[PDB]
């Protein structure tokens, strides 16, 4: 359970992200794909991308990174009342995308290390850490949902 404290910490760096959610998550997916290409082949719309330059071109990878940075917006805004909004998001990652628990931690790796680039007046030691605890949240909350809907993830 994360303090009022944290979650102040959290969204004072949101509120910097929402500046320009588009940019945020154009480098997020690019961090995650290039960290982890392994990744990318979840994406039958995206894995044909080649480069970084191809994937920074892509309007349609753009437009997904607002999708998925504005439902974590979202989450992160209920600070840990998120039942309604994790439902049909543990749904369809389950049993449509088949997305592992394991690359819900490398999509953290990939949010907090570009948070840290971006954002060093908002995202030192403290507020990293609030952050990370809500993403181990956000997952944990997601693993216990995944087991209920039959996926092991
Ligand atoms: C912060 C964690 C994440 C959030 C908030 C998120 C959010 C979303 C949202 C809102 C959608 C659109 C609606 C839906 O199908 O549910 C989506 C689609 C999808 N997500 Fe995620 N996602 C997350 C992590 C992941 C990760 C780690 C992967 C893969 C490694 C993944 C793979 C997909 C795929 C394959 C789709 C369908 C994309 C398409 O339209 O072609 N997601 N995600």
């Amino acid at each position: 359970v994360l303090s009022e404290g944290e979650w102040q910490l959290v969204l004072h760096v949101w509120a910097k992200v929402e500046a320009d959610v588009a940019g945020h998550g154009q480098d997020i997916l690019i961090r995650l794909f290039k960290s982890h290409p392994e990744t990318l082949e979840k994406f039958d719309r995206f894995k044909h991308l080649k480069t970084e330059a191809e994937m920074k071109a892509s309007e349609d990878l753009k437009k997904h990174g607002v999708t998925v940075l504005t439902a974590l917006g979202a989450i992160l805004k209920k600070k840990g009342h998120h039942e309604a909004e994790l439902k049909p998001l543990a749904q369809s990652h389950a049993t449509k995308h088949k997305i592992p628990i394991k690359y819900l931690e490398f999509i953290s790796e990939a949010i907090i290390h570009v948070l840290h680039s971006r954002h060093p007046g908002n995202f030192g030691a403290d507020a990293q850490g609030a952050m990370n605890k809500a993403l181990e949240l956000f997952r944990k909350d997601i693993a216990a949902k995944y087991k209920e809907l039959g996926y092991q993830g």
